[PDB]
């Protein structure tokens, strides 16, 4: 019969604490800070490519005004502080009644917006150079509508 038994006592762990609970949690996620450039704004440069300076309307009515829309930025795409900005009439007539406002210059961010009047005596086009800063000029179209 079966004589070769082992006998063997068998040694156990005691409490190896097998069991792990689970850390799953994490901290809370990077924040942010405070601003600069905000009023005491830096001498930086800008450019306008990255800047929307256009204006969607050839049309001049007798009674309305069209306003272009300069949004001036930096070269690295911050809102501009302010720069210069000059008018300069491209025209070929002189029956035309454009009235030229001065600039508007506001509290915001590189915006520019002036309102050019129109009376309906003549019927042309008319493109205004802007002469920014001394870098860089563009030039906008207005249209007169008899």
């Amino acid at each position: 019969g079966p004589l070769g038994s082992g006998s063997k006592i068998k040694l156990e762990i005691y409490n190896e604490t097998d069991m792990a609970s689970a850390s799953g949690y994490t901290p809370v996620p990077s924040v942010s800070e405070f601003q600069y450039i905000e009023t005491e704004t830096i001498s930086n440069t800008p450019s306008p490519d990255l800047t929307v300076m256009s204006i969607d309307k050839s049309v001049l009515s007798p009674g309305e005004s069209a306003t272009i829309t300069t949004i001036v930025k930096d070269i690295d795409g911050n809102p501009v502080n302010e720069v210069h900005i000059n008018k300069t009439v491209a025209r070929e007539n002189l029956k035309g009644l454009w009235d030229y406002g001065p600039l508007k210059k506001e509290n915001v961010p590189g915006k520019y917006t002036q309102v050019i009047t129109y009376r309906g005596h003549s019927n042309e086009r008319i493109d205004i150079s802007f002469k920014y800063a001394m870098s860089f000029t563009k030039e906008i179209s207005i249209r007169g509508r008899l």
